[PDB]
């Protein structure tokens, strides 16, 4: 018979994960502490399932506190039951790992997706805006030609809106049309950061801690 | 002869220094001072369970004990060691507690550099990101300016056309005239970035980052 | 001769004070009432368990006991004392309960001093911080004038809600806080004007 005591993973054992949930989720990513709980929960559940398929021991000790956890195997040698326990633990620390990889993926992908949809709605609005303005500039060039405002007659800038664009004068008005192709699209600060979130996400590529390694 | 001590979670004063750290490192993300009392004492009892597990596993055992003093309460904990002499169950118990109180302090200093590293990556990110957002905000404003300079050149405007002067779009920019728009692109490398107040808080928080007591005795050993 | 009693955590009314006190220090980081109650009776049963540990290790041993009453945590708590006489046993039990209650009240003063220290030197931190933000903003507005200066030395020199761009207009040119700041400041005189003005209650006062 061999015994080990294992508790929730420490931060430097999950930092990589926690940072990943952070990039993706941000001010609503789960607290590191609230994650340690989740992982070690996943371990015991799985370890327990490894025990029922063997009819291995999972229980708290100390008596009335979830953590830590005491585990044991009943073998056929000191050397025998020790490593037999080591190898049934690690193999649970793989199943849960594989379960995470397959969760990270579904979270990245739903992240990716949502950011992309947001980018490509800003990028559509920005275009419909630029174009709408190009139409009102063209129509204002006509009004300004028919009334010979050839140079800007603005007393103050509050007066210049769509619907009063011809105040700018037929000349400058010619110029904004002439150069229509180099007038930048206008994007939110939100656009640039969403875009930067999307970059940081697209660059993303353990479950317990041994308080006592198994015994002789 | 059995020696006996009762230990519980360390109180608020005690671990205020450690509480302080975790408040730096994490925002309103940092755990309640209660939750950190728990983690600390829980940490100790765990290293203690390990000490007892192994004491029971020699040629000659030694019987070290830990269990909730009162049944059905997580909260106060009772430890006992079973010795040969009287005074020699009580110097033994107390040392095995000081032996764990040292081990935990070892585990703790490592976990603290970890926490730092991760609160620090967490932040350098949010700075860099906010740096990029503000530099592109600026560069877009500069392309707008480069653009309106053409409009002004073509309309031969060199000097401000406006008396009362409140807020400017891509259309109205050229009213500042080409002498202003031009020196502006000349001095774009010095136009100051505008940031969210959160940017300054975050920045100080990183500055701050670059700056014991697992338990308390309710009764010493006996 | 065995006397028994049944104690549990203090009622909400009994902790109105202590509870608000924590609320004034901690705002909304302050623990639920339920968690405070459990923490006080928690302090009590520890002091009591330490008395039981010691009375037993006397040359002439006294037997004091504490245990859950039901299937709960407390539930409430059953405490007993075993005495030479009836009168003795009941009286000695009620004398010990109250002695423990007194020791704990005294831990509970240090405790409040600590929480208040925690509450204050978090609030000062938040002012240390709105101040640095407010200075950073003021430094910026100052750079946004130093720049609008280079531009206006394109001969503007005099003066046709400014902004980085139309601050061009003039030349001849060139500490303020959120109300939250005056909110934080006020929750710092509320606290620190706040003094020590129940650690359990009786389901069943000590018996025969």
């Amino acid at each position: 018979t061999s015994t080990a005591i294992i508790t929730q993973p420490d931060v430097g054992q999950i930092a990589g994960y926690n940072n990943a949930m952070n990039v993706i989720y941000g001010q609503a990513a789960p607290k590191v502490s609230d994650l340690q709980e989740t992982l070690i929960g996943r371990f015991s559940s799985a370890f327990s399932a490894l025990a029922e398929t063997l009819d291995l021991t999972i229980e708290p000790s100390v008596k009335n506190q979830q953590l830590p956890l005491t585990v044991s195997y009943v073998g056929q040698t000191a050397e025998g039951a020790q490593m037999k326990l080591a190898q049934y633990i690690q193999q649970v620390d793989d199943k849960v790992n594989q379960e995470l990889e397959k969760d990270l993926k579904d979270n990245i992908a739903l992240g990716r997706k949502n950011l992309q949809d947001s980018l490509r709605t800003q990028e559509v609005v920005a275009q419909e805006q630029k174009d709408l303005r190009i139409r009102q500039i063209q129509e204002a060039l006509q009004y300004a030609n028919q009334a010979q405002v050839t140079k800007p007659q603005v007393q103050q800038t509050e007066d210049v809106t769509q619907d009063t664009l011809f105040l700018l004068g037929s000349e400058a008005l010619e110029s904004m049309i002439k150069h229509e192709a180099t007038r930048p699209l206008v994007f939110s600060p939100n656009y640039y950061q969403t875009r930067q979130n999307l970059l940081d996400i697209e660059k993303l590529k353990h479950a317990y801690r041994y308080v006592m390694k198994p015994t002789l």
